[PDB]
């Protein structure tokens, strides 16, 4: 049988400040039940170690989306309120299997646009360069969808061992640390000022496969929102 997520202690912080969205954005699993041992093949504890998200179709998704504690409702803050707000994750991206092109695996998002994805993906160009097998974010500075809305970064490629990610906005600036080397340096975020629904994601959402039934999966052996209020 499968082992459930909730079974060791590494994730039981992050969980009690989650619930589980899949195979959509709808509810999956509450954060209660995900203390108390919701599991299936899409969501389950993999090497008594890793927490391993699965799926397969376009747009489909297994994802976190942060919650208040304690059985709160969803969050919603904002860029510039003042707080610094922080994600963190040790993540094991595998080789991923035919069909399966673009992974989101964190994210801030709002009620309506993704205002970051961490992402990997097979194959792309930014800048003129060709770059394959990568970890890429995309930041968005409007809601439009030409290329000027958007600032695409390689952040590194791909390895076989865990990659370390920490995620900071504060005072309308995003800051991404990869493997402890600061790779976005304070990226504008001030066309967000004053939307105050934004929250972090985190797991697999899958994007532009050219096949539906390929499973993307993505390993996490760490994940947090670091609360720098300390209730
Ligand atoms: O690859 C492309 O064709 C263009 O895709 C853009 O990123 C989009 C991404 O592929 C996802 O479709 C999607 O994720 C969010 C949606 O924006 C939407 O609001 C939905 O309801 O919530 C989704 C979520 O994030 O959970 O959004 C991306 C988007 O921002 O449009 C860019 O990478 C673009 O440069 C590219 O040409
Ligand atoms: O495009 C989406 O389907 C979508 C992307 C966002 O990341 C997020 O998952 C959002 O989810 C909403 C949704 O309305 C859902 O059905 C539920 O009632 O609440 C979600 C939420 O914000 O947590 O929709």
């Amino acid at each position: 049988f499968l082992t459930a997520v909730s079974s060791i202690d590494t994730f039981l912080p992050v969980l009690n400040e989650a619930k589980l969205q899949w195979p959509t954005s709808a509810l999956a699993a509450s954060s209660e039940e995900l203390l108390g041992g919701y599991v299936g093949s899409q969501f389950y504890l993999q090497d008594g170690k890793y927490m391993q998200f699965q799926i397969a179709g376009s747009s489909n998704r297994c994802e976190l989306r942060q919650m208040i504690p304690d059985g709160g409702s969803e969050i919603g803050w904002a860029v510039d309120d003042g707080t610094t707000h922080t994600a963190t994750s040790s993540i094991v991206v595998p080789e991923q299997v035919d069909g399966v092109e673009e992974v989101t695996i964190m994210q801030i998002h709002s009620g309506e646009a993704p205002q970051l994805r961490i992402s990997w993906i097979r194959s792309k160009s930014l800048d003129g360069v060709a770059y394959e097998d990568f970890i890429m974010s995309t930041v968005r500075i409007g809601t439009g969808d030409s290329s000027d809305n958007f600032v695409k970064t390689h952040l590194a490629d791909r390895t076989a061992g865990a990659m370390s990610f920490q995620i900071d906005v504060k005072d309308s600036k995003l800051t991404i640390t990869v493997n402890g080397n600061v790779v976005v340096n304070g990226q504008d975020l001030s066309f967000w000022d004053g939307t105050d629904s934004c929250y972090f994601k985190a797991g697999a959402y899958n994007n532009n496969p050219t096949s539906e039934s390929a499973t993307a999966r993505i390993k996490f052996a760490a994940l947090a929102w670091v609360d720098h209020h300390h209730h």
